[PDB]
Order: structure tokens, then C-alpha cells, then sequence
């Protein structure tokens, strides 16, 4: 059963592509393994977690409401909106958004949310005021998935966001409340099951949330481990394949059974 930085290695050869990843101890935020951590990748549907940060960073400073009930419309909603397309009548709340961001991988909801915030600009903007100064978001959805090959809009590095998952999930960026409701949106993930959840024993906990995006790019950001209580960060990109998305998601899926088996590891 491969180690993890040889499936990593072996991923690449598989997908004629590039392969990026990192795993953190969760609690200490040391690196305990990398490939390509500094390399540049798009984030995709991945950045909906870092949004839902912002918004709860707002929420937290009284800026906005959970609560909140925000009206659309038809000319609103874009692809691969399954919640928001079944509420115009109704409207969705603030916290409705962040889930069908975050869970259901809701592009419209991710429109809607940048624009509490005021664009992807402002997105930026709160990473760079918590220490993440690679991540960068341009783009609304879908434009932000086109994945151009070396282009570095709409990108992170791995260790960029590795990091800054562990700061939204553990730190004090946010409250203890808003911690909590963020990882109990990304346990509540409907949309990554062929990924890394596709390796995980009984009795584990994951928090995550996958994407997919042009030029064959996957990726997924995740806090994980066994006994119900996640003890390290993983984050994985891969950007440029010809493959299948069933090919890539095995990629991704084999590098989680690589990690799962050797976790026990001193």
C-alpha cells in the first residue's frame, strides 16, 4: 500500500498532471508531509470555505446576521446552483447561503455571499488581513474556475491554505461559535463523497469541501481523523490532466487510502 508522498508522485504520472499537497498535525500546525507546497493552484469550489470565513468574520464583528433573508432573482443564478435555483420565491438566509456554499458546492450562494461582502476584492482582502498574502480570489463563479495553465488568478499554494483552514477552524480569527458552525458545514459536505471520504474507516471524522474546475483541475481541503475528532489538515490540487473526473477523483481517493494507512506512523 503506497506511502503517501509515492501515490502523491504516482498521481502525477497517472494524470499527466500536476499534483500539490500538505498535511498539518492540526493542533501544533507543523507540516508533517509536502509535495509541491509552494507551487501555485486554482482553488475552485475550495475557496467557498475561506468565504464562508469572511462572512462569519462579519457575523462576529455584528456586520451581519445568520439570520439574515436575501431576495434574488432569475438573472442571478448560474451554473451548478442545486439550492438557490428551488428558493427565488422565498429568498434564502445568510446562514442557508453558507450552507448550500459549502455543502451543495452552491455557485449562485457563492455569488450571493461575495456580494454581502462586496466582491472577490474583499475576500482578498480579509486573507490578507489574517497573514495569508498568496491566496487571491478575482473572480465570481464560474469565471474563477477557467484554470488558464499558469495563470495565477483565483489560485492558492498549498501551504497558503493549509494554514489558513487551521486559523478559521482552530484560531482566534473567529469566535468559538462561528469555528463551530464552519466545520459543522464542511462535516456536513454532500458534494466530495468519491474524494478522500471514499477511503476513511468507520468511526472517523472529515470536514471538507472539493473542487472541480477547467483544464481537469480537482482539489479538496480537509480536516480529518480517527476516533470522531479531526487531528490533522490535508490539502490536495491537481491542475492540467486530460483525465476523466472519475480518474482524477480515484487519484485523490488513493492518496487518501496512502494516508489513512499509514497514519499510525510515529
Amino acid at each position: 500500500h503506497p506511502e503517501t508522498l509515492v501515490k502523491v508522485k504516482d498521481a502525477e504520472d497517472q494524470l499527466g498532471a500536476r499534483v500539490g499537497y500538505i498535511e498539518l498535525d492540526l493542533n501544533s500546525g507543523k507540516i508533517l508531509e509536502s509535495f509541491r507546497p509552494e507551487e501555485r493552484f486554482p482553488m475552485m469550489s475550495t475557496f467557498k470555505v475561506l468565504l464562508c470565513g469572511a462572512v462569519l468574520s462579519r457575523i462576529d464583528a455584528g456586520q451581519e446576521q445568520l439570520g439574515r433573508r436575501i431576495h434574488y432573482s432569475q438573472n442571478d443564478l448560474v451554473e451548478y446552483s442545486p439550492v438557490t435555483e428551488k428558493h427565488l420565491t422565498d429568498g434564502m438566509t445568510v446562514r442557508e447561503l453558507c450552507s448550500a456554499a459549502i455543502t451543495m458546492s452552491d455557485n449562485t450562494a457563492a455569488n450571493l455571499l461575495l456580494t454581502t461582502i462586496g466582491g472577490p476584492k474583499e475576500l482578498t482582502a480579509f486573507l490578507h488581513n489574517m497573514g495569508d498574502h498568496v491566496t487571491r480570489l478575482d473572480r465570481w463563479e464560474p469565471e474563477l474556475n477557467e484554470a488558464i495553465p499558469n495563470d495565477e488568478r483565483d489560485t492558492t499554494m498549498p501551504v497558503a491554505m493549509a494554514t489558513t483552514l487551521r486559523k478559521l477552524l482552530t484560531g482566534e480569527l473567529l469566535t468559538l461559535a462561528s469555528r463551530q458552525q464552519l466545520i459543522d458545514w464542511m462535516e456536513a459536505d454532500k458534494f466530495a463523497g468519491p474524494l478522500l471520504r471514499s477511503a476513511l474507516p468507520a468511526g472517523w471524522f472529515i470536514a471538507d469541501k472539493s473542487g472541480a474546475g477547467e483544464r481537469g483541475s480537482r482539489g479538496i481541503i480537509a480536516a480529518l481523523g480517527p476516533d470522531g475528532k479531526p487531528s490533522r489538515i490535508v490539502v490536495i490540487y491537481t491542475t492540467g490532466s486530460q483525465a476523466t473526473m472519475d480518474e482524477r477523483n480515484r487519484q485523490i481517493a488513493e492518496i487518501g487510502a496512502s494516508l489513512i494507512k499509514h497514519w499510525a506512523a510515529a
